[PDB]
């Protein structure tokens, strides 16, 4: 640990490769099936993973932020396809730089690809769990489960009842496949079973 | 890139160093919730990479193959846990070796893990559309789409109605996280719905 700041100068020289650029939230960084040549890291900010169906629903595959690579999947072959698409979610600033290029530094100082790796390692066994969701659980487990996993990030918060997060129909829907209003419907199906307590930013009592 | 007496000095060096072990076919080589400190590599047969719910209800997150490493996630990070069950399909010739040696490989040469994060790449690409569909669709839509899938597979028979297919009432169960029985059921309203023949293959459209 660099303590609450962990920035190690493998970062900085690897971000003294790239060019940084801003987004603002709700800008798409990737579209899906754009030919894959670019790698980034996102230096601030957080961004939405998603893939969409053939009527136009949107599902997140994953929710990515700081220190996170981005456009990584098609740099061990090229002439992929971006496998996803993937938006901000809040303003962003992302380093960038070409498969080439970044290719190269890898040749130079191995430890980048071994960095890289362990953040493909963690997203195989993210989706592990989210596919157990998802396959296994109705619909409103799916959406307990999603819950219970918004408020054990640091970027949640706290409360006597518990901690509080602020999410959308909208986007639980997205993550557990369901409209708006199912959403709002199991909602306070919950707070009605006394799990959360709903206002815009929900409050999980908190306990599984 | 030369190679003989078959695939490239990389791989032989990299095997070289691990020892070989048979497995049988149905036997796990992978348990969940363990603790992980090796990695492995299929030189022969396939695998069943998968999961289950609280009532061991499986679900297959992908079958992998010769060339394929097994229980990598672990290796990044220390006091990682198997994120699911590895079990023979076939039986397996498989190589194994410990973390902490083939970190050492890495250090000789990085072409090594090169190719282990070209295959986290393609599982990760290849389980996004799965992943979709998870969301998507019901267990009826899955099935369909996976019977689908199934038929278009360069493994698939021509038939003088469209293709037959040749696969279990569980392995459909184990591809979309449904039971035996829940296959079967809706494999006939499928049937009733002339959409597929269902009986010593499957027959789609
Ligand atoms: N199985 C599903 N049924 C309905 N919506 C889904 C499903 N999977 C993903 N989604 C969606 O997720 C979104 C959540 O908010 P919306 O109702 O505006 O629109 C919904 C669709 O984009
Ligand atoms: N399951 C997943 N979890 C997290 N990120 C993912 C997942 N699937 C795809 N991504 C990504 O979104 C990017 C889409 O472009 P790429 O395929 O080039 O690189 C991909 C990864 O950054
Ligand atoms: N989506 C996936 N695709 C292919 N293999 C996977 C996937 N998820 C997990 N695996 C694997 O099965 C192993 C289970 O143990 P590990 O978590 O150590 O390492 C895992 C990988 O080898």
């Amino acid at each position: 640990v660099l303590g609450k700041p962990q920035t190690d100068p493998t970062l900085e020289w690897f971000l003294s490769h790239c060019h940084i650029h801003k987004y603002p939230s709700k800008s798409t960084l990737i579209h899906q099936g754009e030919k894959a040549e670019t790698l980034y890291y996102i230096v601030k900010g957080s961004v939405a993973v998603l893939i969409k169906d053939e009527e136009g629903k949107e599902m997140i595959l994953s929710y990515l932020n700081q220190g996170d690579f981005i456009g990584e999947l098609g740099l061990f072959e090229e002439g992929q396809e971006r496998s996803a698409w993937v938006r901000a979610k809040t303003a962003c600033e992302v380093a960038e730089i070409s498969y080439k290029k970044f290719r190269q530094l890898i040749q130079v100082n191995p430890d980048i690809l071994m960095r890289l790796s362990a953040q493909m390692a963690r997203r195989l066994q993210v989706l592990a769990e989210k596919v157990g969701n998802l396959a296994f659980l109705d619909v409103t487990g799916r959406i307990a489960q999603t819950l219970l996993n918004l408020a054990k990030q640091p970027d949640a918060m706290t409360h006597p009842d518990g901690m509080q997060i602020k999410i959308t129909r909208q986007e639980i829907g997205q993550i557990v496949g369901c409209s708006r209003e199912t959403v709002g419907r199991i909602l306070k199906m919950l707070e009605d079973q006394n799990l959360i307590s709903a206002h815009g930013k929900t409050i999980v009592v908190y306990g599984t």
